[PDB]
């Protein structure tokens, strides 16, 4: 019976609804969401959302989705993101599904400014963004202005010739006929092995405070923490390696990171709330839990994966090759139909 609550879930190309209960826990929202939608790498993913105070967090799995301050609104909103990014989206991103929403919440962010990007790295990435959408260049169809419908630029690096919009169509076509011979799955992938790569790529950026209260930046990805300055959120003045990390905690708003190190001092920094400060240790434990899995040898559920996968993949070489052939007779067949008719117009 219980009163039921109305829920939607917002993938990167979806857009999803769900009723639950009091006693619903995250994990069960979870499982039903990616249920749905079939993915199977779930490691990577979480549902995001918005505080009661204006914060973006991950809901937990653990506890019960009604308990931990929502939004209070109706239906409850929730997004279906990439939470934990791997070291190497080649090696680790198994399934195209997997690769696609990737793919889809990067560029996102790639276009939103949210992670920097230099003018001719994006040009390059819009172009294998256009290789995905479009398919190999062509002359014919692809009539000029084809792209002048899209998005495929970040605005930072637009307005270098704006209301001149065209020069960008033109330098990104350039890049688009310099792909033929390459599929979606590969630019998508190609466009993941170059954002990959990115200085602010896969960074959880958040706001504390020095022992004597310079507002800072702190930064959670697969590799360990780092400290930002104020005005530079690209480049870290202070680094962490787990590797160099020995025991990690805090106490109502204050953080430590003890050095395994040459007993180097005793880093801390200060949080605004308490929650804030239980997040970022949380986070920590999750990267730094992905990135021993990695070292250790692949598990079974993996290894079996990457074997539909690969085996997948070549079912879709011949497939490829079979609606090729079909085809390619279909020109030297038609190429007559013509060298005949022409002949015996007289």
């Amino acid at each position: 019976m219980p009163k039921t609550i109305s829920v939607r879930v917002t993938t990167m190309d979806a857009e999803l609804e769900f009723a639950i209960q009091p006693n619903t826990t995250g994990k069960q929202l979870f499982d039903q969401v990616v249920k749905t939608i079939g993915l199977r790498e779930v490691w990577f993913f979480g549902l995001q959302y918005q505080d009661t105070k204006g914060f973006s967090t991950w809901l937990k799995l653990n506890k019960k989705v009604t308990a931990q301050d929502v939004r209070k609104e109706s239906p409850l909103l929730f997004k279906f993101r990439a939470k934990f990014y791997p070291e190497d989206v080649s090696e680790e991103l198994i399934q195209d599904i997997t690769q696609r929403l990737f793919f889809l919440q990067v560029k996102e962010g790639i276009l939103n400014d949210d992670i920097y990007c230099p003018p001719e790295t994006a040009v390059l990435l819009a172009s294998y963004a256009v290789q995905s959408k479009y398919g190999d260049f062509n002359k014919e169809v692809h009539k000029s202005g084809y792209l002048a419908g899209d998005k495929l630029l970040p605005q930072r690096v637009l307005e270098q010739h704006k209301l001149n919009k065209d020069q960008w169509e033109e330098r990104i076509q350039v890049w688009h006929e310099e792909h033929r011979g390459m599929l979606r799955e590969d630019a998508v992938l190609e466009y993941l092995k170059i954002a990959q790569d990115l200085e602010m790529y896969g960074v959880n950026y958040f706001s504390i405070k020095n022992k004597k209260g310079s507002e800072l930046w702190l930064g959670v990805d697969a590799l360990g923490l780092n400290i930002y300055e104020q005005n530079d959120r690209l480049t870290p003045k202070i680094g962490f390696p787990w590797s160099e990390i020995r025991n990690i905690s805090f106490n109502d708003k204050k953080f430590v990171i003890k050095p395994i190190d040459k007993k180097a001092p005793d880093f801390v920094f200060y949080a605004p709330r308490l929650r804030i400060n239980k997040r970022i240790l949380a986070l920590c434990m999750g990267n730094h839990e992905l990135y021993m899995r990695r070292r250790k040898p692949d598990t079974i559920e993996v290894q079996q994966m990457k074997a539909q996968a690969r085996e997948e993949k070549h079912q879709k070489q011949m497939e490829r090759a079979m609606l090729e052939n079909e085809k390619k007779k279909r020109e030297m067949a038609e190429k007559e139909k013509e060298k005949i008719e022409r002949e015996k117009e007289e």
